């Protein structure tokens, strides 16, 4: 029975409360000196602090590295009503070559600095020496707002000899070893951090950032006294939970399915990022693919016959998941996806594939809701407030564009967060505006 195979994806409320409590426990472990180093949830102080210690105005360069495409953009920051407006003015996107991303650090950052030029020249501006904000969507141990070493690549990145190294250095070398231009690199932030920062003008309650895109992560404003790895008890600092690695010490073992185990084993980073592998768009289409393969090996789908493409890793794209679940019921979208994959599905084949899609994506919404509710309830407790009103800034294609993910996600987080009133804001150019606003504050020292 297909329903019996799909039922393995369900999570009961008690399963979610369990996931939630365990996440809260790992978050606490990551923050404490005695456990931070062994912690699966690393809880990385980011050096982004509360209060407006003045902001510079003008134009800022923003880099965005964290997918196969790299982005360079210009953001103009200025003074006003609530404070500082920000707006992307010029933007250019760049694909990284196959052998550039598998090259070396020094090399990849050369392709990156090269790309900064194709943008600088192509916009009448190689002569400018701009402040630079770098959104870099990989786990970094910060020493400061402008200094921090990459702990490891995630999401299938692999450039050699980049791990263990100050990432801002690597970038300032490619800037020297280019002669071309001069840029001052003032801040490196995680994408979660940028997204939250980008909503803060519109909403001063925005103190969490969450990405549900290719990967899955969040950050939030922690009490400085709770942040044991930075001296000081005063104010708040932003903590990059890196919750993607929740489960890398076995915390999700009772939930993982044969599909999860296979995605993990054939991944670039086996044994790591296990929570993220349940949720992120890098993995969601692959999960459905494996579920489809299981259904077929059992003769419950495509009369037990799978195409060449269907048996290939990566072929069931995450965007297909989202398109399958947008089908209006006439099966046209489903049929056209499958047919392109060299399949000839029946009416019941289409409906099964839809069901497989719903199961994978519902489980990602719910699994993700437990992570966030854990963050929100911790913060409600830390701040000692009765009804906590909080805004979460959110970005990522899974959340923004999968037709039912956001609604299932919001319903499930609200269920797990009594006495919290959560406002969700989808960020508008969160990466670039976010890196720009941090930059503009980091430009009060210099
Ligand atoms: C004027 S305004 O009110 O429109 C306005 C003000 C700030 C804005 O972004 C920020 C930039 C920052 N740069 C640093 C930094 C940088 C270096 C060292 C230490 N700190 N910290 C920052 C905090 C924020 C805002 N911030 C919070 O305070 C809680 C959640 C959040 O996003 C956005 C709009
Ligand atoms: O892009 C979302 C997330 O992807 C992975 O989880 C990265 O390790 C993390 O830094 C990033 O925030
Ligand atoms: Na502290």
């Amino acid at each position: 029975m297909v329903e019996q195979i799909l039922a393995e994806f369900q999570l009961q409320e008690e399963d979610l409360k369990k996931v939630m409590r365990r996440m809260q426990k790992e978050m606490d472990r990551g923050l404490r000196l005695e456990t931070h180093e062994e912690a699966s949830v690393k809880m990385l102080p980011t050096y982004v602090r509360s209060t407006p210690e003045g902001s510079e105005v003008g134009d800022f360069l923003s880099l965005d590295l964290g997918g196969t495409n790299f982005r360079v953009m210009l953001v103009k920051v200025g003074e006003g009503e609530e404070g500082q407006w920000s707006v992307k003015t010029k933007h250019q996107m760049y694909s990284i070559p196959e052998d550039a991303m598998t090259g070396t650090a020094e090399m990849l950052f050369d392709y990156i600095s090269e790309c900064i030029s194709d943008f600088l020249d192509k916009h009448q501006m190689k002569h400018k020496k701009l402040p630079l904000g770098f959104t870099f969507s990989f786990p970094v141990r910060h020493e400061d707002i402008d200094k921090g070493i990459l702990l490891n690549w995630t999401k299938g990145f692999k450039a050699s000899g980049a791990e263990g190294n100050n990432v801002v250095g690597l970038l300032r070398d490619a800037i020297k070893r280019r002669g071309d231009f001069e840029m001052d690199v003032v801040a490196m932030v995680n994408d979660t951090v940028a997204t939250m920062i980008s909503c803060y003008y519109e909403d001063h309650q925005c103190e969490v950032g969450m990405i549900v895109g290719t990967g899955c992560n969040a950050c939030y404003m922690e009490e400085m006294q709770n942040v044991e790895l930075v001296e000081g008890d005063e104010g708040r600092m932003c903590v990059n939970t890196e919750w993607g690695a929740f489960g890398d010490s076995g915390e999700l073992d009772e939930f993982l399915l044969e599909y999860d185990r296979l995605v993990d084993e054939s991944s670039a980073n086996p044994g790591q990022q296990l929570y993220e592998k349940l949720i992120g768009g890098k993995y969601m289409g692959e999960l459905v693919r494996l579920v489809l393969l299981r259904l077929v090996d059992e003769n419950l789908l495509f009369h037990g016959e799978a195409s060449e493409q269907l048996r290939t890793r990566g072929a069931f794209e995450t965007r297909f998941v989202s398109q399958v679940e947008s089908d209006t019921g006439d099966r046209k979208q489903i049929y056209n996806i499958l047919s392109t994959l060299g399949l000839r599905p029946s009416t019941t084949d289409c409906d099964i594939v839809r069901r497989a899609c719903e199961s994978v994506s519902t489980r990602a919404a719910h699994m993700c809701s437990a992570g966030l509710a854990g963050v929100i309830n911790r913060m409600r407790e830390s701040r000692s407030e009765d009804v906590m009103r909080i805004t979460v800034g959110v970005d990522g294609s899974v959340y923004k564009l999968h037709p039912s993910f956001k609604e299932r996600f919001h319903a499930s987080v609200r269920r797990l967060t009594p006495s919290c009133e959560i406002t969700f804001i989808e960020s508008e150019e969160g990466s670039g505006r976010g890196a720009a606003l941090v930059s503009a504050v980091a430009c009060k020292k210099a």
